[PDB]
DNA sequence: CTTCTTC
């Protein structure tokens, strides 16, 4: 009956593995172990510096509305891009950028390479402007206006594109990211657009960053 | 996994 056929047999031939091992890792998490040491540096110095401030709880909720505050946003993409939230901050603060998005093919869906082996989950890829491309909606309370301002995020974008551009689930492909920073108080919104050869040399980036976390992992 | 925090 059966049609494919392995062998329970191996020709060839105290254990506790945890079962996260074999897991594919995440798009996110293979950047945060990365990290330089003086990303790692820097933001350190600003957990410590704020919990100076606010003390251990008052930080502890200063995340808790900052993550709150970022999953309303994308609630509310989500809801204009299905095919009071013009209240929102940030919501003001894409209003013009929003009106130039239209022929919506992915929203919150995840993307898996076979080859690459690493998972993610994009944002939404759309029409900005006619270029068909990976768009990452973020907020941030201080401005970003130059990409190099969002660290690490044209990597994350890269990774979701030529992950999605091999995921069996999309018959289609994109060649262009876009990073959206929208702000809290409504301010316009800083648009960071990647064309083709832009996204070709931060996928060369992303593919270090790759390998980084295979060589970290197989030792420890 | 995300949602963010470095500059």
């Amino acid at each position: 009956v059966p049609q494919n056929w392995f062998p329970i047999f191996n020709p060839e031939r105290p254990l506790k593995i945890p079962l996260q091992r074999n897991v594919i890792p995440s798009v996110t998490r293979v950047l945060q172990q990365t990290m330089t040491k003086q990303q790692v540096f820097l933001l350190e110095r600003w957990k410590q510096r704020m919990i100076l401030e606010l003390g251990e709880d008052g930080f502890k909720e200063y995340t808790s509305n900052v993550f709150l505050q970022g999953k309303r946003f994308h609630e509310a993409l989500e809801s204009i891009l299905s095919p009071n939230l013009l209240k929102s901050g940030y919501i003001e603060s894409v209003q013009h950028i929003l009106k130039d998005v239209s022929g919506v093919r992915a929203l919150e869906s995840a993307v898996q390479h076979e080859t690459l082996n690493y998972i993610g989950l994009l944002d939404c890829v759309a029409e900005y402007q006619g270029k068909l491309c990976v768009i990452d909606w973020k907020t941030s309370e201080k401005p970003k206006p130059f990409i190099q301002s969002t660290f690490d995020n044209p990597l994350q974008v890269v990774a979701y594109m030529g992950a999605m551009n091999h995921d069996t689930n999309y018959s289609f492909q994109v060649q262009c990211g876009l990073i959206v920073v929208a702000y809290k108080d409504g301010s316009p919104a800083h648009p960071h657009f990647m064309d083709a050869e832009l996204c070709s040399q931060y996928w060369t980036k992303w593919l270090l960053r790759l390998e980084e976390y295979t060589e970290k992992k197989k030792n420890q």
